[PDB]
């Protein structure tokens, strides 16, 4: 599934695709924790429920820091 696993002091970037019945579309950027950053994209497109009708969305991550440690 799609599971995020928390790390202490994150801080990532959200590119939210917005895309409406009729096909048109619209982006939108979020930052902040995982968590704080969702959960704005996610109220914003509740804002749009009303006219818009149910969302339903999926997380791609796209980049990625890899912190390899050496013991010597
Ligand atoms: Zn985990
Ligand atoms: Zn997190
Ligand atoms: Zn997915």
């Amino acid at each position: 599934m799609h599971h995020h696993h928390h790390h202490g002091m994150e801080e990532v970037t959200i590119k939210a695709n917005l895309i409406f019945a009729n096909g048109s579309t619209q982006t939108a950027e979020f930052k902040g924790t995982f968590e704080k950053a969702t959960s704005e994209a996610y109220a914003y497109a509740d804002t749009l429920k009303k006219d818009n009708g149910e969302w339903t969305v999926d997380v791609v991550p796209k980049a990625y820091t890899l912190n390899i440690k050496f013991a010597g």
